[PDB]
């Protein structure tokens, strides 16, 4: 390669031809149920839309939630399509997904899309999106105190071999006070305080279920005011409990930082917020664990240059995605360049946090676009310097980042 | 459409045609007397450019504030614009006003730039600059605790139609202490205390200069520490009176966050500083005020992001313009996108704030030309995801961007 | 000057011409000895290298401090160059130095890069970067507390006419209850007790070394809990010696804002980490000091749009530099767009920081390419304006921007 027209071409197509690990998403393996959501209806119903529709449908949220699936898909197809372009990153991504299966936006013909679905099974349209996505594997969220997916993992079902568990634990960490009961409900006789016992018990908990998922990693969301120490339940279960696990069965402890949880409670899914969080507790975690492993991504604008510079100060710190608010162009954007610029290819740019099967066809075409301009301009820079980079290099270091790296610090 | 350069010329025409509402502004309807201010003396004597040239001449801000008017506009030109290339904004802005008017920078004749205004009344500047910058509607700032525009309004003078009221009340909320000795002498026998029969006068007050303005909104500029709830006189203002009375003439709230108020005194409207809010008393606000519109700007680049957020969680807010120090090509065109990207086209991406006549000639034209790259760019995404945009949708959206969208939400 | 075409070579030519004047390296003139770090192994080594070799090698940093120079110089060579492509900007910029020497990246001959260093003296390479990176002047960071750079200054060492000294102060401001005995064995009398006498020598202590170094500034680097005033130790130093003394002198107080120690001990000088500081005391000093000059650089992304507009206040605060975690291109375009955008000409866009010679051949290529695109972009702007810029009107603004806004700041 000796021209930024060739070199472009090149970093597409690996970039384009690249199998995906996508490390984070709300998708299920097929044989778990209908708690896996696909179609064009799902597709509408994404919280994102629910949020941009209620800013200008005078239908009241009370409403809209009584109304039916399809009642409330187009009801967003009129508001967001229809009424106004759908030019938000969010509407953006429904187009992308239809092209992406061979219909076509243009005719705006809704009833014809749903048609599509309706023909197709589950495992069916998995094996189409997984390809037409060109993803690999998926990691789901894989949370035991939702009843709905506990079952599952109750009656012995297994993923299949492209969807990896990752064990959730916000109700624990997060919620203890009240999970704590749960907890004794199972069997897990955790006392009144923190005690040798309790911190058994939640040990066992955490042990158990590692036992059942095989999960790649554990992990949390926390909020804004996450602080590390902390005489807290949620600091004395990272403390005692969490870290020693983790480090024992080398699992690294995934933690996603900045949501500030049901600011409106109407909305539902669509109701968290945001909020700048101090790095001190990533800092202590990250320096006095050093045999411990953490995947981190923060959901404030204004933490990612600063997560950047903590990244590189610990390898032990492997820092993944455009996270939530921050998966948009401009921020996406933003992001890769300097996570580039100063952690050269050793991170892990970007994750679809897919709710619905098909959003992966989107999540992976707008992102990817992106990611590729970003490498074509680095990788132009050391041309223009007199560097020589093979397409074998190319393929390389694109492995890396959308696979590879997840991989080999997951271990 | 079928191709960027297409879409790229009917965008432009779109957004170039469109008539503009600009919603905060600091011009007065030209019957009001010499508060309208206007011609090249005022563009250059703009506070901009007072803070800008102190960073460069000799002359003491006392030596300078003794010179008259066109002795500083002299000065700043030979400052700002001679010794140094006219490169900033603020500078960038008056060239360009002096363009559109049919004078020509390349020149650099002050003396005849100026020869074009002293012909001419203040009644036709107005016709001709609403006309160049193809501004249909303004919103002014209007305060009832300046002696001045007091006169106005107590005359029962009415503006141009083309001129609206805004309530501002910053003496009200930030000065209580100090301005309760004017309520008391004009008729407002608020106590020494909070009780019912302060509450009663305040709301009374608000509500016969509701009635005298007829404003598009009240407003308030608040500082980086805003809070709310909060046991002060701004806190109690707000909740027992400012609120109950938004809420029964259902007249929105327009809260103006992140200025330091006189950080360097001698600088007078140039000694404004700012500073990063906490978005709590917004969120609370939104949240717990259900029947309240609240109209939202912030001054640190570091609050736009959360902003965004925040309104995809409340349809009861409406976030406006690229404020003051935000005012700048590199952050309106991020702030833009990151808008876009979250909200659609939900929002009102742009206000003056002109001080003097002519800005709005560059006001709107430099940031036109940025928000039109900014829809070119969207419009593209979902094109090249095969949806197809008419000409008819592109005015409509324009349409809502910059007018519909503000009188639609102040119903 | 007609096309942007033509305002682009004007430009560029302008740049790539005008001599540097680089206001703060970490260099020192070649008769102050070995101190004087350079060649590819130097280079290669540099912390920044440190840091990203370490994310990915196996070798255990102990391992690595225990190598040889030239073994962590082939480690990270192997490490960032061969097994993942040198993309990150401190890996690129290892490039651009070969190949401004002459040297062929496309070989990745290492053992022939290193050739080219063994033949040449310290004056020669010198000679030789100097011209190449068209540097005429380069400022020190003299510290009269390391042992090794003291012994040269008390036995009389001076620094060639291209070398200028600055006063670095960070173990009195910032250890001053371990500084205190260092100053007590030189002769410096203070008191364990923070009185008279101890203000009376430290302020001699100041004295005696400006008149010694005859320093351009003094400065010190301080964390992101930076306050002013503060009731410490370096609170007290800055109110009753150092600013007295500055001022006394019409020496400016360098202040480099930002930077969070030793968060890694192990990794040395690649453990240091940001944070965002509050603009508090920096506002303080530079209203209530109005007679001391400031030169401010801030480490924090979050930290930059304010520390413009602080600027845009007070004329005794010169920004300068796009420092460290800053000095990547993603932040260097928008730090360098905002800056102009707000202040025009009247900062100092960037310095070195260079720790090894050849640096400063990257450095400044990689930082003047980006801000010759930020000019274009602005000249183009008024240009489109009406305004005509002439060739000697850019060589002029270029020259302020690269070297006279410091030394007439300094002056
Ligand atoms: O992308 C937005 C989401 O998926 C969130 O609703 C979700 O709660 C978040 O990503 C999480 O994993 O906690
Ligand atoms: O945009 C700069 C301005 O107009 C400020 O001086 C003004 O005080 C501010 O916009 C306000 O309305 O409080
Ligand atoms: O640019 C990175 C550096 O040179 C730092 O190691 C250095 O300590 C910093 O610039 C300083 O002068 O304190
Ligand atoms: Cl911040
Ligand atoms: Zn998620
Ligand atoms: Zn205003
Ligand atoms: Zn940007
Ligand atoms: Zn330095």
């Amino acid at each position: 390669i000796n021209s930024r027209e060739v070199l472009a071409e090149k970093v597409k197509n690996a970039v384009n031809n690249q199998p995906v690990t996508d490390m984070h998403t709300h998708l299920f393996s097929p044989n778990f149920g209908e708690i896996l959501l696909w179609d064009i209806d799902e597709l509408l119903t994404y919280h994102y839309l629910v949020a941009e529709v209620m800013r200008w449908t005078d239908v009241s949220i009370e409403a809209f939630w009584a109304m039916s699936k399809r009642e409330q898909a187009d009801l967003i197809w009129e508001e967001l399509f229809i009424k106004r372009s759908p030019v938000s990153e969010a509407c953006r991504g429904v187009l992308t997904c239809l092209q992406g299966l061979g219909l076509d936006p243009a005719t705006r013909d809704l009833q014809v899309y749903r048609e599509y679905f309706a023909k197709k099974t589950s495992e069916e349209q998995v094996d189409t999106v997984l390809q037409l996505a060109n993803v690999s594997d998926v990691v789901m969220t894989n949370d035991p105190f939702d009843d709905n997916e506990r079952i599952s993992w109750l009656e012995g079902k297994q993923p299949d071999s492209r969807f990896h568990a990752a064990l959730r634990l916000d109700p624990l960490l997060n919620e203890y006070e009240q999970t704590k009961h749960r907890l004794r409900d199972w069997g897990y006789k955790v006392n009144d305080e923190w005690n040798e016992g309790s911190i058994q018990e939640v040990k066992r908990f955490l042990t158990d279920w590692i036992e059942r998922m095989d999960p790649v990693y554990m992990a949390v969301s926390l909020p804004p005011t996450f602080s590390f120490p902390e005489e807290s339940n949620r600091g004395r279960i990272i403390r005692d409990c969490l870290l020693p696990v983790a480090e024992k069965h080398n699992i690294p402890f995934a933690m996603m930082i900045g949501v500030k949880k049901r600011v409106h409670p109407a909305l539902g899914d669509a109701g968290d917020f945001v909020g700048k969080a101090s790095m001190d507790g990533v800092e202590h975690l990250l320096r006095e664990y050093p045999n411990n492993k953490f995947l981190v991504t923060m959901l404030s604008r204004e933490n990612q240059h600063e997560l950047v510079v903590l990244a590189r100060k610990f390898s032990n710190l492997m820092i993944f995605g455009c996270w939530w608010f921050m998966n948009n162009p401009e921020i996406i954007n933003e992001m890769t360049r300097m996570r580039m610029e100063m952690l050269g290819t050793s991170f892990i740019p970007q994750h679809s946090d897919a709710r619905v099967l098909e959003q992966l066809i989107y999540k992976w075409h707008h992102s990817k676009s992106i990611i590729a301009e970003v490498l074509i301009d680095k990788y132009d820079d050391i041309l223009q310097a007199g560097w020589e980079v093979t397409e074998e290099e190319i393929k390389r270091d694109v492995a890396d980042l959308f696979s590879r790296n997840f991989w080999r610090f997951v271990g």
